[PDB]
């Protein structure tokens, strides 16, 4: 099976030359190995830190056993800075396998807002990364199943001109066989009751109001991690291998001639057993977020002053590790009555307006007056470098916000017992960063710093979300479940305003494990670390192609995003191939 076939001695591989070495069998690496792949002549090694999990039984299969995962082997848990919100330290949660995060993810799938992925071109200078072009990559990638009438009533709307049907991977509805909890529909009808749009399909381009939603699984409700979907079933091509259980520590550069040329990795557990392995064409990054960032700083390719204190030689002086967005969660719970049971999910993606209600004019005034001094804030803070940049990504967010009233929150409802939210500003201003803190890679000592809180209408806004949630957990036909509160609950007195819930919420937030932009795709003059084909300035035959590269969130869940971009960049990858045969 899958497994003997698998490499796990590291001389199965040292000194030997393949066509491209993967760094990271996660969702982008195990799309673009198996892109690449389909021309037999292609030689692709992945190495992946973590192993194979796809068989392990519910814990990974099921996704109602979400978050049972956390904590153990397959699970990062990437350790954050003393936050300076709340002077804690925080864990992200990141997958540790084959299929990376989406091992450990909540399999929620759903598109951004057009205007988003519209603005990557038009503002971010990146030449054909439009909503058509990477909306066309997405609808190939995708395997979806339509709803049946059960589920319909349940809440579901699907329109069939918004989903593919014979991709890779599977997605439909989650369905444990349970009916399917009145709650859902009760949210849809208490938002109705303002004003608010209901059961609009979130993978069109618009994705506002309460809707229900496609689960990355197959129908016989099997996790459709990016191994299964991905690997799986191409793991036989000869021209395919995977070594596991094996951390890239840095990417090898030759440096001729006039520009730096990656020519393998060094990989290993520990220093002092290490080996190295070689590519004729190039090196993909694709270690997630936090960590392809790091493997270029250990590499000599970052920032001149982090690098040089730590005794590194800055081949290639980029801003690698800025730029990083997270989102900030907090927790709304409460008691249902009996007649609520029953399964079922939905998201309330909310506007700016629907978040901050009667502050929505404070707020605005903030978006309109205090830019230029956010982004001189943040850039003193380290998480960026340029404030000219910054204040364009800024004017973008505003432009998003007044000119296509965009979801600015997200509040993520779950039944099955209860009626719990999940709640996130999916728009932070705020920006942070990622730091190597030594040279050797394998003690994987790092600052991972998302700066939480640090802006105020982030802040403000997560409030603001956090207590609208809390108010519709009892308004409408909400009040027909609602059995008392127990998040906060006790912790937080029931009429609290807004003040009251910007002093609980750093206390009460975990992040969102949704970080992106710490290698940039933008220009290099706006702070970006690789180009509209995901190549890294300044080096030949080295892309970042995984989490690291979107310079902007998103007002969605990214797995639609990055099957999308890893298949976008796999054939940029296969031009340059066919160029140089
Ligand atoms: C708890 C959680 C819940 C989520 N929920 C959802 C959801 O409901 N919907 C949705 O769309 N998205 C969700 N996501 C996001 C999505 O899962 C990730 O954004 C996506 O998997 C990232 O793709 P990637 O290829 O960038 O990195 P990953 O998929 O993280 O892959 C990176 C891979 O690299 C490996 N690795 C790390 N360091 C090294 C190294 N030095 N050498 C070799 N390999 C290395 C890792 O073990 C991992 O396998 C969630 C994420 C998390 C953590
Ligand atoms: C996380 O922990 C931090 C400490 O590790 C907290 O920071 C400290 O917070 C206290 C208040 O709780 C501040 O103390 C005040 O200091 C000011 C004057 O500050 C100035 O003078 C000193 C003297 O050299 C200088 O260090 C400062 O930078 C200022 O220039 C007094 O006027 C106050 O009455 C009070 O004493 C600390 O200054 C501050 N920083 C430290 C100790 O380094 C921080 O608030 C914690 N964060 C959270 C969310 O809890
Ligand atoms: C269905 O998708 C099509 C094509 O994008 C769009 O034209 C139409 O408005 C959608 N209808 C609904 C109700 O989503
Ligand atoms: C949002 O609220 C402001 C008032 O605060 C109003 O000027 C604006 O038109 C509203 N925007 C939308 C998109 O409804
Ligand atoms: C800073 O950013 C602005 C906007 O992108 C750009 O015009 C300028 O070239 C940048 N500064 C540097 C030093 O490149």
């Amino acid at each position: 099976g899958i497994e003997a076939s698998l490499l796990t001695d590291p001389k199965d591989v040292s000194g030997r030359t393949v066509d491209y070495i993967i760094a990271g069998g996660g969702l982008v690496g195990l799309t673009t190995a198996a892109r690449l792949t389909e021309n037999p002549n292609i030689s692709v090694l992945v190495i992946e830190s973590g192993s194979y999990e796809s068989d392990r039984g519910p814990i990974i299969e099921d996704l109602n056993a979400y978050g049972d995962i956390f904590g153990s082997s397959v699970d990062h848990a990437y350790e954050t800075v003393e936050l300076a919100t709340n002077n804690q330290t925080a864990l992200v949660r990141s997958g540790n396998g084959l299929g990376g995060s989406t091992l450990v993810n909540g399999g929620t799938w759903t598109r951004p807002h057009k205007a988003q992925v519209d603005s990557w071109e038009t503002v971010f200078g990146n030449e054909g990364w439009n909503w058509d072009n990477v909306a066309a990559y997405s609808l190939q990638a995708e395997r979806a199943r339509a709803p049946n009438a059960k589920q319909i009533a349940a809440g579901h709307y699907f329109n069939t001109s918004c989903h593919g049907v014979n991709g890779t991977v599977h997605a439909g509805p989650r369905d444990t066989g349970d009916d399917y909890s009145p709650i859902v529909k009760a949210l849809m009808s208490a938002v109705e009751d303002r004003g608010v749009p209901t059961k609009k399909d979130f993978g069109c381009g618009d994705p506002h109001g309460v809707s229900m939603f496609p689960n990355t699984l197959h129908e016989d409700q099997v996790r459709s991690d990016a191994a299964r979907e991905w690997l799986l079933p191409n793991y036989q091509r000869p021209n395919l291998q995977v070594l596991t259980g094996q951390y890239v520590g840095k990417v090898l550069l030759s440096q001729n001639g006039t520009t730096p040329r990656a020519v393998g990795v060094e990989f290993g557990t520990h220093k002092g057993n290490t080996h190295n392995v070689y590519a004729k064409h190039e090196v993909l990054l694709a270690a997630g977020s936090a960590v392809s960032p790091t493997i270029l700083e250990y590499s000599g390719i970052g920032m001149k002053s982090i690098l040089e204190p730590l005794g590194i030689d800055t081949v290639v002086d980029l801003p690698v590790g800025l730029n990083l967005q997270d989102q900030t969660t907090a927790t709304v719970r409460s008691r249902i009555t009996s007649a609520g049971a029953g399964q079922g999910q939905a998201a309330w993606f909310a506007t700016f307006n629907e978040t901050f209600g009667d502050y929505s004019e404070k707020a605005h005034e903030l978006l309109n007056t205090k830019l230029e001094q956010w982004a001189e804030e943040a850039v003193a803070r380290g998480g960026f470098h340029n404030t000219t940049a910054l204040l364009i990504q800024y004017e973008n967010y505003r432009d998003w916000i007044v000119n296509h009233n965009v979801a600015y929150s997200e509040l993520f409802l779950d039944t099955a017992g209860v009626a719990s939210f999940d709640v996130w500003d999916l728009l932070p201003f705020t920006r942070g960063y990622v730091h190597i803190l030594d040279k050797d890679p394998y003690l994987h000592h790092f600052a991972y710093d998302p700066q939480y809180f640090l802006n105020e209408l982030d802040l403000l806004g997560q409030a603001a979300a956090t207590q609208l949630a809390r108010n519709i957990s009892n308004s409408g036909a909400m009040q027909t479940y609602f059995a008392g509160e127990t998040i906060p609950g006790d912790n937080l007195a029931y009429d609290a305003d807004l003040s009251a819930w910007t002093e609980y919420i750093p206390y009460h937030f975990r992040p969102n494990y949704h970080g992106v932009g710490t290698c940039s795709m933008m220009p290099k003059e706006m702070g970006g670390v690789v180009d509209n084909a995901a190549k890294v300035y300044g080096v030949q035959g080295l892309r970042v192609i995984d989490g690291s590269i979107p310079p902007t969130q998103v007002s969605s869940h990214v797995m639609t995003v990055f099957y999308a971009m890893a298949l976008k960049i796999s054939d940029a990858i296969l031009e340059d191939y066919a160029s140089m045969q």
